[PDB]
Formats: C-alpha cells, structure tokens, sequence
C-alpha cells in the first residue's frame, strides 16, 4: 500500500540552524507503488525572515533510523510533529508502523549519496517570479550523519544569485527517489 | 482510489485571454494516494503562436467549486472539454463524482496562496534546448478569485529571457501539490 | 495495477555511443494510476568520466515495441539488464507481462513528440551545487526512430554552460508523462 509521512499542515518553527528554531518546514513524503515524492515548503522567521545575497548556504537534515523513524538529532527532528497522514484527513499519527520504512530512500539504490539540485523561488508571487529572486535547494539522499540509517537533506544554496534582501518564503518544492523495500 | 481529471488529448483552443481563445492547453490532474500531479503543455495560436522578448506576462486561471468542479469563469473553464479520464481509455467523462474533490489543492495545506516557478522550455526539440529559448511558468495554488473554492493558475513569465522570437510550444510541465480529503 | 520497469541498482556500463559502452545508466519507469514517472541517473566512464565545456552533445535513446518490450537497437537496450521490479525487492524480472505497455508514453497523447528540458547538476555534492556545474538533460518522448513504437530519449545538452571539466556524475533526474492504456 501507499503511505505518507509528514509534518502536518501549519508547522511550528521546526527547522533548527545550530540549535535555534528559525524556519517553518512543511515536509511531506508520499510513497506510492515504488517511488517516494518529497513535497516541501519553507518559511523563515526571525533572523531568517529575510535572507541577504551574502547568506551562507545551509542544510536542514532529517535523520531516520533503520525502521524509518525520525530521530531527535537532525535539524528537523522528532521534537516537533511528524508522523503518518491517514487517507481522508489532515492529522499526524505519530505512532510508528513497519510501513514507515517504505518512505525511506532505498539503501541499495542509494548506497552512496545522491542529490538533486533544483530551483528554489523565493517570495515568488510578490516578486512576480523575478529571475534574481531564486536560490537553489538541493536534496541530498543518504549523506551519512551520526548513526542515522537514512538521511534526507534540504540544502539551500547560491544565495548570491539574489539581487537583494528577499523574504525566505520558498516555493513548493518537489523531489523524487526510489523507496525502500519492506 | 486514484482519479484523473483532464482536457483529453488534442485539446481545442481552450485558453482564453481577453475573452479570446488563444492557447491550446493540455492539462491533466492525476490524484494518486495523497499528492496530485499536474501534467500540462501549451501551444499558442494566432497572435500567441510566436512569443518574443517583448511579450507581456499572462495568467490562465482555472476556478473550481467546493466539489472540485471546474467553473465557467476562468481562463481555462468549463465551456471546453473537461472531465474524468477512465483507466484504460482516452475519453473525457463529464458527469461529476464525489471523487473529483480529491484532485483539488488541500485548503489546510494551501490556506494561503502557494507557488512553484519552474523553467518552461519552448520549441525545445526544434531549437535543441538552446538555453535562451526558455521562459518560466509559475503555478499558483489557491490565489483568491470570485466565488472559487480552489484555483490553479499557470502564469507565463520572463519572456525577456528569450534571445528572440520562439514558437510558444511548451515542454511538458509537471507540478505537485497535496490533494484535498474526501 | 501499478508497474515498474528498471535497470536495477548498480547498473553495468549500459549506455552505448557508437557501439562502445561509456555511461552507466540507472533508469526507472514507474507507472501509477495514470502517469509514468521517469527516475534516472548517469555516471560516465572512460572517455566520458569527465566532461568539458566543449563536449559534443549526444542522445541516449531507448526503443520499445508495441507491447512495451525494450528493443536491442537503442543506446540503452535489451542486451543489458532490464525488466520489472517486484514490489518488495530489488530484482529485475525479465518475464514480460501485459502490464509492461502501461509504462509506455500514451500514443494518442504523444502522437507528436513531446519534450521536457531540465537542469542536470553534475557532481553536485562535491561542488556544493555551484551554478556553473550544471548541464541540461532533455527527455524526448516518442521522437520517431526506425521501427520502434515508443521511444524515450535522454539528450544531454549545453555542456558549454560548464565553467570547466566536471565529473559526469548526474543528479537524480525526474520526468513525467501520461501512460499508455492497456
């Protein structure tokens, strides 16, 4: 069967940069028959409300154990809401099932780290998609971190593409990878 | 269950600008377990056959009611072919089902307008993907309009990226969003 | 039902240019209810290990018969591993099925060839996504070739975007098209 893991809608400030909560992350991992679709969006708060062209690139890493459970140690972690989305409602069901492994990046296919770098428009409606208002966001798959069995990294890059200070309100971002076997 | 709503193959000139039919829009919304995939392509006609660096940006809005039924008042609307694609054939079934809501952009997740701006190659096979032969297409999700409960807007932008006149024959465009609950 | 055709993990050097194996191609075609997702990645070998700004553009074409069986005559072809992925493991099953047609690009929808040109990051983790380390990969759908019923072409373009020599280790690339009817 399919399975979706997600933050739920209306996330708290659940993305930490060096132990400070600064980004609201909506993250959805939907496993259909074989592939997992990552659907995500991010909103900066406080000192990340607006990002400058000189902003250092940074990763938001999700660490998962061998059962596909989110660990407490990443930048997006089990201290904030995360769990299964039941078909038919918008709840987060936090009690893990064996099925959660199906949302993880297949260890054999991604036995070394893989990546997808894509455009990440910022404040796109308000700036009417101006070319110099996009950065990049690179998904890194299974780059090692601590004792995590699986990792998903959202790495925001190339802020120097920006013509000036820009609201850190990302587009909806999509990535795809091969799901793990049960 | 999954459900697809689409224009069918070989659409008529069904994209209206200033109440004039000027673009042939192929649009498919496929809901699988949780996410909806937008798969779309566009061909300009008449004064929109060729676009150039002097072309002004424009939007094609689809308006849907609370049941996921396409309304008559958008730029792409219920006055042209639109409905469900049966698994196993290429017909368009016009009679609404409860299931059509499942193709809609989830109103909790998209409680304010969301966007994805992406490259939109033009005439890409013919021009062999020359870098200066792309524009952008931004999908806007749930921009408020009229009495619509849901909206999808295809906004064509950044014609100034083009090196010159180019056939408005878009790549196959893909976007993804979280589906509404039954 | 859904169905996935793929090369399996850790593919051999299975991309041929002038009858010489030069690229390792991971290719996955996953059909869900209606759409097919192409998930692919490439690693150059030998003379293709490093690519330069002056690299000759080239295509890797897959040719399929009317039943969705991969033919022997494309650049990626039936002389190497290819077949169905069972749900639950990473094997490659050679036994054809009626379902394999469902991975093919819908002949009526793509009676004229379609394309999607997208960014193709190279060596992206190592170069931390530097903008000048991307090329383009265009998927061409049903560009006619010989006696094939369906074709998928991966055309690698715009090497002249590169700032210098770069390891031909692509990002995970994703494309989407409407699947064929049984």
């Amino acid at each position: 069967a399919p399975i979706t893991l997600w933050t739920g809608p209306g996330p708290s400030i659940n993305g930490f940069i060096n132990d400070t909560p600064v980004i609201r992350c909506f993250i959805c991992l939907t496993r259909d028959s074989n592939l997992v679709t990552v659907n995500a969006s991010f909103v900066g708060e406080g000192g990340y409300r607006i990002v400058s062209p000189t902003q250092s690139q940074f990763s938001l890493i999700m660490e998962f154990d061998q059962f596909g459970q989110l660990m407490s140690t990443g930048n997006i972690n089990s201290t904030t809401t995360w769990g299964e989305k039941p078909w038919g409602n918008n709840t987060v069901q936090p009690r893990p099932s064996h099925t959660w492994k199906l949302c993880m990046p297949n260890r054999e296919v991604y036995s070394t780290p893989a990546a997808t770098i894509s455009r990440c428009g910022l404040d796109s409606i308000a700036v009417d998609g101006a070319p110099s208002r996009s950065i990049d966001c690179m998904l890194i798959i299974n780059k090692p971190k601590g004792v995590a069995t699986y990792t998903l990294t959202f790495r925001f890059l190339n802020f120097n593409r920006l013509s000036g200070g820009t609201l850190f309100k990302t587009d909806v971002l999509t990535f795809t990878y091969v799901g793990e076997n049960q």
